[PDB]
């Protein structure tokens, strides 16, 4: 039975068909910020996202993904700990189904409502799947979800998902900015870990960014209105599609900021 996040199906039981999940450099984790370390040696990160194209927004079953165009060199993550260029390729999100628990990250314990996932892939690797069979295949930067005030710049992303209620429903989703996903601050955390869905792949470094965005309740609300279930098949609303803390194991967080 499928991958999930049920009683049956969930993180817990993801080791029997992925048996990484168990491995040295799992994700997500807690980031202890009294252990974190300052480090000097670290760039100052880039986002260049002004040249994104995103094509379209996909409800997997286990998320949504907004997908990108990176047959070009066009929204790309450098700088900070990574060594050359990152391609965008998707973002989606990790909620909960109340306000105080969703992320995946934690932050001295502390669960945010959200967490988004810019994921991108090293394009000294030619493309995604080449660049997963890697350990610096990947780079995901992660920001946290606070409900407060509205972010304009999800909006368009809140309307389209009454398009793909059910699993295995898409939108065109063209021209979407993923700069409006940002807070003012780039100061981050970062750590070598891995996907955090199976097939939980060890390929990631990490940049956690210390600033939460704020997005309002009416927001969460419509993320939490996404099925997880197909069309036509009973309801299972898409809620707590997030994994919880794994083992630090051998691993040191850095903070790019004092
Ligand atoms: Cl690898
Ligand atoms: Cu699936
Ligand atoms: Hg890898
Ligand atoms: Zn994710």
């Amino acid at each position: 039975h499928h991958w999930g996040y049920g009683k049956h199906n969930g993180p817990e039981h993801w080791h029997k068909d992925f048996p990484i999940a168990k491995g040295e450099r799992q994700s997500p984790v807690d980031i202890d910020t009294h252990t974190a370390k300052y480090d000097p040696s670290l760039k100052p990160l880039s986002v260049s996202y002004d040249q994104a194209t995103s094509l379209r927004i996909l409800n997997n079953g286990h998320a949504f993904n907004v997908e990108f165009d990176d047959s070009q060199d066009k929204a790309v993550l450098k700088g900070g700990p990574l060594d050359g260029t990152y391609r965008l390729i998707q973002f989606h999100f990790h909620w909960g189904s109340l306000d105080g628990q969703g992320s995946e990250h934690t932050v001295d314990k502390k669960k945010y409502a959200a967490e988004l996932h810019l994921v991108h892939w090293n394009t000294k690797y030619g493309d995604f799947g080449k660049a997963v069979q890697q350990p610096d295949g990947l780079a995901v930067l992660g920001i946290f979800l606070k409900v407060g005030s509205a972010k304009p710049g999800l909006q368009k992303v809140v309307d389209v998902l009454d398009s793909i209620k059910t699993k295995g429903k898409s939108a065109d989703f063209t021209n979407f900015d993923p700069r409006g996903l940002l807070p003012e601050s780039l100061d981050y955390w970062t750590y070598p870990g891995s996907l955090t869905t199976p097939p939980l792949l060890e390929c990631v470094t990490w940049i956690v960014l210390k600033e939460p965005i704020s997005v309002s309740s009416e927001q969460v609300l419509k993320f939490r209105k996404l099925n997880f279930n197909g069309e036509g098949e009973p309801e299972e609303l898409m809620v707590d599609n997030w994994r919880p803390a794994q083992p630090l194991k051998n691993r040191q967080i850095k903070a790019s900021f004092k």
